[PDB]
């Protein structure tokens, strides 16, 4: 059993279980849910912060992970990878390693992690996008959902909140765009939703107990909300 899910608020319990019963009335009972990130974002932590338990290792400094966790007839199966970068270039074992995991499988969303509190995307990072689309195809960008770890970050300066979260959000989606090369067409048809991650002890609750964003907002029952969307959105699924 999902032990993870009991220590959950009542009230992200209640939406997750929601969230599953959209999915369970198309017929899916399973999806398998990729990280893919550089190294040192969160995308670990983020996993266990899903998983409602310590499945994953955490740390600042081979190979990815597979975590299945079941309830109510509906299976969440989520791999966690090694991080993306040699620093300062792409790391194509890894990144092949990961394909060697994924043989076989079939991946219903990519969680795109990168950082919130970041001032500057660069061509390291664009790099890291075109050997995403060189390995699984551009097909995995109409799957995607860009998840931003610390959003609980008070920027100085004092640009707000909001101009720094959509201006750091709009730089990484343009370098998916450009990375992937990817047409205006499929571009926005494919529009890819940016969901907020804070997996910090540090970060504020909300008045029902949940892990909530500056806005108010429990991020799990989104981030899990965003996810089934993805799952749903009758794009197809990625094979190999
Ligand atoms: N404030 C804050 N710290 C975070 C957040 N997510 C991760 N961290 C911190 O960042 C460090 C690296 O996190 P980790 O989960 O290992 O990221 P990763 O992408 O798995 N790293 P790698 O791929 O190299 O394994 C840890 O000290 C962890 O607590 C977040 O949302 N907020
Ligand atoms: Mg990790």
């Amino acid at each position: 059993e999902w032990v993870g899910f009991q220590q959950f608020p009542a009230a992200t319990q209640e939406k997750l279980i929601e969230f599953f019963g959209k999915l369970k009335q198309k017929d899916m009972n399973s999806m398998t849910v990729l990280v893919l990130g550089k190294g040192g974002v969160g995308k670990s932590s983020t996993v266990n912060s899903l998983i409602g338990e310590q499945v994953v290792r955490v740390s600042p400094f081979l190979r990815p992970v597979m975590v299945s966790r079941t309830m109510g007839g509906f299976t969440i199966n989520i791999i966690d990878t090694p991080g993306l970068v040699e620093a300062g270039y792409v790391n194509h074992q890894a990144l092949e390693l990961i394909k060697g995991f994924l043989v076989n499988r079939t991946i219903d969303v990519l969680l795109y992690v990168d950082r919130l509190d970041v001032y500057r995307v660069d061509e390291l990072d664009k790099q890291v996008v075109i050997a995403i689309t060189q390995t699984f195809g551009k097909e995995i960008w109409c799957k995607t959902l860009l998840v931003l770890t610390h959003a609980q970050f008070s920027p100085p300066d004092e640009l707000s909140y909001e101009t720094f979260s959509s201006k750091r959000s709009d730089e990484l989606l343009k370098t998916i765009r450009a990375g992937s090369k990817m047409r205006k067409q499929e571009f926005e048809d494919s529009a890819i939703a940016v969901v907020y991650a804070e997996n910090s002890g540090r970060c504020s609750k909300n008045d029902k107990d949940e892990k909530a964003l500056p806005n108010g907002e429990a991020w799990i029952p989104n981030l899990v909300k965003a996810i089934t969307d993805v799952a749903t959105n009758q794009r197809k699924a990625i094979h190999v």
